[PDB]
């Protein structure tokens, strides 16, 4: 999440995910775990989401339980439109990094 | 109430095999459902259920580091609500008519 | 199952206020109600609520010269089944969120 | 049941009864007992209830349970004429029995 292109991907995928239905954290976490194969390092989905929240992409509700915080995130308006207009390249995008890949182990 | 002990479990079960959820999550969906509000009843409920291999957890982490605990069915669970839907078919006839009936 | 035992047990009564019957009365009407045919059952669950003095029983000669077993309710019986009704109720609405819902 | 005036009264009220819903010999016995006070002796609702059925103003059902048999009596339409027939000179009756009461420990 710590490089640039990887960051922006991650927050299409939440933006994406986010389409579909409000969802915890720990659900963005597991989707993308099991999408892709990789798992994000504890907590760090939280630090995206705070970015995108900042950003405007993004509407965070919380409850509390034991006096634990349960948040739910909520796709903005225009989270959607950022997700509509940097979804446009993806197919370049991808000719592209299959290309790279073929240059690394 | 054994009737509703049942009834509750097998909600629990219902709600799990669509996604996995916290316990808070099913307090307040059951309400949702119920207009009715559980007394930690619902973490009892669980225990149970995981001592019968019908449910795991397991602990995540949230925004201010605190673990919190998610839910999920296993397939002995899936397959006990499974087995359960002719008890519930007959279940629904007994109360038609204890509501209709009772004087 | 616990849902349909307890669930019986309050048919059983509903039936007992009524008027007194014979076991074989009880699993008649069931049937009827519940197109649904019990296995000495009936017995077992009625010595149960005997001991939990909800039910009472006496001998009947018949015309053979039988004695016959005819089951009545108590008072307590009664305020039994009566105190169940918003138990009746929420059964009735968890029921019909399984039925329509289970997948 | 052994005398002549209490054996056609008991016979009319049985008929009574079975007009509301057909009924065990054992539910007879003790909505009598209710209603006079007074208990028939074991078994003897059964030999009366035998005599209308003989008579056909009573029709039996009979179950089987441990291997018991459970009747159910059912009035007829004639035992329904004779009820009728029977009960036009109950006032006068009534009168009568008061009277003869007036004479009786
Ligand atoms: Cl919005
Ligand atoms: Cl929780
Ligand atoms: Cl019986
Ligand atoms: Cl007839």
């Amino acid at each position: 999440t710590r490089e640039r292109i990887l960051h922006g991907l991650i927050t299409l995928y939440i933006l994406k995910e986010l389409v579909k239905r409000p969802m915890h954290g720990y659900e963005l976490q597991k989707s993308m775990f099991e999408t892709t194969g990789q798992a994000l390092p504890q907590g760090s989905i939280y630090i995206l989401l705070k970015t995108m929240k900042e950003r405007g992409f993004v509407i965070s509700e919380s409850s509390v339980n034991k006096g634990q915080q349960l948040t739910v995130y909520h796709i903005t308006d225009a989270g959607k439109k950022f997700l509509c207009d940097h979804s446009q390249a993806l197919q370049l995008a991808r000719k592209i990094i299959d290309d790279l890949l073929s240059t690394v182990d």
